């Protein structure tokens, strides 16, 4: 257990006038998981070639500079400085009240960036993000909490906790990367678009699918300690996995996500010892920006996550990657404009969206969640002292939940960070390379 000492904490507020208003949240904003999404950045003090990355003025993640840029970033991104609240009907919304965000600095005088190893999202990493106390008062806590930790090596971590109602990964990183840009002294490219009514349902709502993704996950037909780990597959490993799927003249090419996801689903199902007739459901967060037509404004600030949920008997998934990948890709291919549009209507008709919130019961054995960050700009946060050498989830709250990460370098590898029951992880560790 690492010695981390927090220097002290500050609420940081927008540095100019911002609108005082209630901000309506869309259906997709309300069914993402509860609490604050964790992510952690690591930065080394030297670049690969060994030069010090401190700036000409000697600075290296100077807190004052970072806080000034943060306060500037919270002007156009002002809902990030707000608080949760409810409207008259009890629907959660964002109270844009300039309550501010938490920023704190810490020192870990004994540890180095090297000490974190593969950067698996264990509790070791979670300690790099401020802790939030949740009570029944949902207005009580900041929507954004940040910690900057300084290490013995001269390295730094930035831990980010971002309340999920405010933004999905694309919008959340749009904020962090804009903050980084300001800190670095460059204007940022894209102003956020703040109005979420663009994702309002049609009137009357007219859903035209069952929306399997919002139905209860399968239970076992028939508390445990939960382990967390990270596994890299090289570009060569990924190619060999793909080459195991027959290429036939009729049949269109499966996505890499579908191939890798099928492999993870297969390995997890085997590790868990699922019987062939056990239904299993895989939850795949899908970015609706790439699917809605016409597309949303470029800087649209919110969640645009729709959910693809391949569902099959475990015997199908474990029979082989090819069979699983076909099922996943079909589920992904369903998520077009017509489908995503229908989903908005379907959510509008629900008496209570809190019931659909994805959580532990969603992802746990026999089911799985596999969220890709591969196309997210997770490595673009250069505050003026270099790009991060790693970025990933700061923890995994739920057994059965996993992340696909792109490499921080150019080598074309992918990493899978995953939480499973401890006994199952011991098998999964072996199985993920057993092909
Ligand atoms: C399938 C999906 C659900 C997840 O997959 P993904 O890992 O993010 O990546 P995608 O399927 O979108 O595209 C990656 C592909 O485009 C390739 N690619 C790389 N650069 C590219 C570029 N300029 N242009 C086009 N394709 C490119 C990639 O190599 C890859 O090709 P492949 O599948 O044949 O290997 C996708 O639809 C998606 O939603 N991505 C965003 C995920 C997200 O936001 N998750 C949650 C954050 S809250
Ligand atoms: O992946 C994200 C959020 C990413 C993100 C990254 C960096 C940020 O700054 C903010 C958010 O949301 C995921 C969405 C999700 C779901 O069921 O919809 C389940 C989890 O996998 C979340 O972690």
């Amino acid at each position: 257990h690492m010695k981390i000492t927090v220097r002290g904490s500050e609420m940081v507020y927008p540095a100019a006038e911002t609108p005082r208003r209630r901000l309506w949240n869309s259906g997709p904003d309300l069914v993402v998981p509860r609490f604050h999404t964790p992510s952690v950045y690591f930065f080394r003090r030297r670049d690969g070639e060994g030069n010090d990355l401190a700036a000409a003025d000697g600075s290296f993640f100077d807190g004052a500079r970072m806080r000034r840029a943060l306060a500037e970033a919270l002007v156009p991104f002002y809902p990030m400085a707000g608080r949760l609240a409810r409207d008259e009907d009890g629907r959660v919304e964002i109270d844009c009240n300039a309550g501010g965000v938490l920023f704190q600095e810490a020192d870990a005088p004994d540890a180095t960036v090297d000490d974190f190893g593969d950067f698996a999202p264990t509790m070791e990493l979670k300690r790099l993000i401020p802790t939030v106390e949740y009570t029944d008062d949902i207005s009580a806590f900041p929507l954004l909490v940040v910690q900057v930790t300084h290490f013995k090596c001269g390295g730094v971590a930035i831990g980010v906790g971002m309340q999920h109602h405010v933004a999905d990964g694309f919008s959340g990183l749009h904020f962090i990367n804009s903050w980084a840009d300001l800190c670095r002294g460059v204007p940022f490219a894209v102003m956020p678009y703040i109005d979420r009514s663009l994702l309002r349902a049609r009137d009357p709502p007219t859903p035209v699918y069952p929306h399997v993704e919002y139905q209860p996950a399968p239970a076992m037909l028939s508390t445990p300690p939960a382990a967390v780990a990270i596994f890299r597959l090289s570009r060569a490993d990924l190619g060999r996995l793909r080459s195991q799927i027959p290429a036939r003249e009729g049949v269109p090419r499966l996505s890499t996500y579908a191939v890798l996801a099928a492999h993870v689903w297969r390995c997890a199902s085997l590790a868990r010892g699922l019987p062939a007739d056990q239904p299993t459901k895989l939850y795949c967060a899908t970015d609706g920006r790439q699917r809605l037509q016409p597309p949303l404004p470029e800087g649209y600030f919110g969640n645009v996550i729709f959910t693809a949920t391949p569902l099959a008997d475990a015997g199908t998934v474990t029979a082989g990657v090819a069979e699983g990948a076909a099922v996943i890709q079909a589920a992904l291919d369903r998520m077009d404009e017509g489908y995503c549009r229908s989903a908005l209507d379907y959510l509008e008709l629900q008496p209570d969206l809190s019931a659909l919130v994805r959580g532990a019961h969603t992802f746990r054995c026999p089911n799985l969640g596999l969220t890709s960050w591969v196309r997210l700009p997770i490595h673009d946060a250069d505050f003026g002292w270099g790009r991060p050498v790693f970025m990933g989830p700061g923890g995994i709250a739920y057994e059965g939940l996993a992340f696909v990460l792109p490499s921080a370098n150019r080598d074309g590898s992918l990493s899978v960070a995953i939480s499973l029951q401890a006994e199952h992880m011991e098998k999964f560790r072996k199985f993920i390379y057993d092909f």
